[PDB]
């Protein structure tokens, strides 16, 4: 199942779409010169592209990191990238009564990881209509996201994209289960399915070289989406981009 | 490092508290009568106890599942229940908004395992200056307990309660590492530990003997369970530990 | 299931038994005086006790590093511990040829985890006729630990010893499940269980993990020395033995 | 570093080697005539083509199991694989008695997970000087990896193939962590890397080719198997891993 997030076809068979931009919102200034670096870069080689950020992140390191600019001046941020860039824009929101006005502005929302069984923001956000992406729990076995899926649905909202970070193995460590994807697939309906590679990777060239080895593994098994939590940039892209035509331009084996 | 609570003493080289009640508050009658089970077998077997219940199950598989009373009918049962019993209570808080009423009822509030990142839950939490049960996620390691228990000293509160409640073990299933308790100990400053039984077992009455048993011998400040344990087993249960925990509280550390 | 070795009764419902001394055998001198340092604490303390080396290190650290002074040097030396001491020794085989000579003088022989699963040397250890004991690998679950003792069976042997040694747990790490003790007991016909403390341990942290082990109430357990300091096995056995006496004189439940 | 197997080249910037076969011996005719479709498949898609097979399953449902041809007649059926298709062959040895005379015949012999670390097993293969696949533990890190090597190197042998075949997960589950194969290049000095992909998964079709191309996209050595099924897997195999190779490292 596609899903169309305005001039962008997002889907497991449709050209990668990459999701990226910065932890938090400070300034219109910072944001929309970071955005303007992805946005020539993707255009540049021809990849959709959404722009993401937080207004205001609740799971922060240390209890008094920047939350964020904060809802009101967050949504003139968001206004500003997409009439500057004509893209659309992702945001996570972790209170139900924060969903209808960021789902006003924001194409898409997110439910972070830790707030994905919470039934009340479920709720929430299935209630604006708004295109939505889950993010898997580490601790979420794949066979599970219908779970999540069922209750979106329960809801009324079935426009929703299966974010995979990882999973629990052993101690600190997270391993990425190149089978999920496709359990999810079988089990989700089809949904588009998108790879968080960074944090996969946080708990684990250097850090870049791995980053570039566990996206090209991801993308191989054929996804909709590529999730960075952030040239060189550049270089990255053309190889994801190389591996994602050649993929999805071959047709699913045949029964 | 002991906490008191009331009249009760918490600390891992104390007598063993009990945390125990129910899974959801649904009515005050069911409530009060379940108390008056565990209050009668505790006071006989001498074993200190503090009832737990949640006033709302915030994560159902089902939109449409029964989540209980809620916050306002739920604080008027622990009221009920502490003015009968005169014992502490304990229960679970999901929203910042939602600490300071309960505190203000609830002599020891819990910070869920799902919820345990959530920086705004935990400095609100902490604001109450009551006792805190940190529930361990099953993804966090024993050595990182110690960061959580940061937040909560960085914003002013140091009684807090570690407790275990097992480990993601491969997908759907749950492994508690009995080494997991002595890293908390020593990481965390000898807090109180103490071990949920219950939540352990959830994706396995004899093994929850068994393991109760084996986490009560590594020498904790307390047992968390729910009845889940059949509510008229609880008293030849108890009796087990209760005499695994008089025997090594009473063998000195080394 | 109870099993008789010399006179001991082994049994998950039994005192428990200690399985204990040292890693690899190197002399003789020195193991008599480990031997009779483990025989003099537990003799004092009323234990059960079966002492254990290998006169054969299959798996070290380097390709160079000593095997153990061999086969037919290390059951000279067994045969002097079982003379001079009047107790039952356990040793473990790599080879099937291995099994009969070595059972002639051991009471117990011993399977190793990594080779668990090889036909062949089941086969030949059931044909000894000698009570065995199954190291559980670490990466096979509790409940697949019948389809060991199955092969053992058909080859003739019912004299097995389960023998937990943790699981793998993520890198290069392990834990132990403590249900995985009554999963055993209840699939494999409560045949007797014991807990190698020592290797499912990669101290303080020796004790917590083998008196959270006893308390699932099991036959045995199963360590090394030289690894434990040797003069606190005393201190060790004390409260382990205060435990086990606690758990065994209550009624299962 | 690559690797010299007759007229292939073994090596992570190569071309991929199909390591595939049957699980058992059981007979010269089913063993020539499955190999003959590996042959055939491999020659007309232009893959490098090395044949597996084990003389002995050491582990058997039953004693009374059927296991296998054995050594004497299992050398004799690779000895007439040779002759007739003129590829290598790569077998599993469990005895370091069977070391030698396996060697004088088989091409690759191979190390299996159980036996890693026997150290007996390990010394004895060494000193064949053949081409040895160490097969990785479901139990030890990549990390580790570096220290099976070193052994092999102080008895004399650097021709090694590092084989991953998953990492266990829980009781009973494997997970691939792709993230290994950069592990071991990085520690084990470039060694050729190849993925298992079989054992690895404790429809099924559709899954095997999911986790083949994942780890292939990871730039890999060579890939290890056992109505046209083969044939549609390994066009696919081949396209990812042309592409892949065909970009330079970063
Ligand atoms: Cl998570
Ligand atoms: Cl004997």
């Amino acid at each position: 199942m596609d899903i169309k997030i305005n001039d962008i076809t997002l889907g497991n068979n449709s050209p990668f779409v990459l999701f990226g931009g910065i932890n938090v919102l400070e300034s219109l200034d910072s944001t929309l010169q970071t955005c303007a670096h992805y946005v020539e870069v993707t255009r540049k080689l021809g990849i959709p592209y959404i722009f993401k950020a937080s207004f205001d992140k609740a799971n922060r390191s240390s209890i008094h990191s920047y939350r964020g600019v904060g809802l009101e001046e967050g949504l003139k941020i968001f206004e500003k990238v997409k009439a500057e860039f004509g893209i659309p824009v992702i945001t996570d929101v972790h209170e139900p009564h924060q969903c209808q006005p960021v789902a006003e502005v924001c194409d898409v929302i997110q439910l972070p990881a830790f707030l994905a069984r919470q039934t009340d923001l479920v709720v929430a956000m299935a209630k604006t209509g708004n295109v939505v992406n889950i993010k898997k729990p580490q601790g979420l076995s794949p066979s599970q996201m219908k779970n999540i899926v069922e209750k979106f649905h329960e809801a009324g909202n079935g426009k929703l994209i299966l974010c995979e970070r990882g999973s629990s193995f052993g101690y600190d460590n997270l391993v990425v289960d190149m089978l999920g994807f496709g359990v999810m697939k079988q089990t989700c309906g089809n949904l588009p399915v998108i790879f968080d590679v960074t944090h996969s990777l946080q708990t684990r060239g250097g850090r870049r070289a791995q980053a570039l080895d566990l996206a090209l593994a991801g993308m191989a098994t054929r996804l909709a989406g590529l999730f960075l939590e952030s040239h060189l940039l550049e270089d990255f892209l053309i190889r994801i981009k190389a591996l994602d035509d050649l993929i999805k331009s071959q047709p699913i084996l045949t029964i």
